[PDB]
């Protein structure tokens, strides 16, 4: 191969570790098709009282 | 009865469904023989952190 690999699309690189590559090696999708809610993003409380 | 019959009772109706009618039909009392004393009127907290 030479430039073009990767074939023009959006690419995301998992580094979180959510990655199973026994499943995947790659996964192509219209991105116009996918939609992610948002009902909360990531909020924090300070307990000091709870059990 | 077309008219006001209990004259001389100051009528006091029972609407929070605390009347048990299969004890009473009424009661009379000459109110100033009873007494209801009220240490600490109704009060809320919001919990968050208890078990």
């Amino acid at each position: 191969f030479r430039d073009g690999s990767f074939l023009g699309f959006n690419t995301h690189f998992n580094r979180n570790g959510a990655w199973a590559p026994t499943s995947a090696v790659g996964v192509i999708a219209d991105s116009s098709r996918v939609k992610i809610g948002v009902r909360q993003d990531i909020t924090v409380k300070f307990l000091d009282q709870a059990t």
